């Protein structure tokens, strides 16, 4: 589990977001697991603006913090896993390193910023979707 709070923006993995984001939806895309909802307070995040390919994400299952290495956002294959089938999921980052379902949501973070949130693993890759190209994240 876990979001990026931006301004008053809400950003958690499509499969995780609850009847509340969905009645309070800004944005959506399956493709890239992502969901934006709106917020009423204020949160504490800064998105990254940049193409860093080095970083430092949270684990939920390890309790730990790691620092990786990471692909440039691209369309990638992800084999079926406890939520979503076989499929091709857009704007996916991937690193080397532990990730199961519920670690979905763990933020990755570079010098700039949130970078994106976990949203795939197995087969010893982590998988991140990406949001830095979410300019309209960081006004309105
Ligand atoms: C190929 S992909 O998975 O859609 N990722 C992607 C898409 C568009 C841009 C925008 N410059 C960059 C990366
Ligand atoms: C059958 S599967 O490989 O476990 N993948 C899967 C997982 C969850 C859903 C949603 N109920 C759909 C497909
Ligand atoms: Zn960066």
């Amino acid at each position: 589990s876990g979001a990026i709070y931006v301004g008053n923006y809400r950003v958690v993995n499509r499969h995780l977001a609850t009847h509340n984001d969905w009645a309070n939806l800004v944005w959506e895309d399956s493709s890239r697991d992502l969901l934006v909802s709106s917020t009423t307070a204020q949160g504490c995040d800064t998105i990254a603006r940049c193409d860093c390919q080095t970083g430092v994400y949270y684990c939920s299952s390890r309790r730990k913090h790691y620092p990786v290495s990471f692909s440039k956002p691209s369309l990638i294959f992800v084999e079926a896993s406890e939520y979503y089938p076989a499929r091709y999921q857009s704007h996916l980052m991937l690193a080397v390193g532990h990730s199961e379902p519920g670690d979905c949501g763990g933020i990755l973070r570079c010098q700039h910023g949130v970078v994106g949130i976990v949203s795939t693993g197995g087969n010893g890759l982590v998988g991140f979707a990406d949001v830095r190209d979410l300019l309209w994240l960081d006004e309105e």
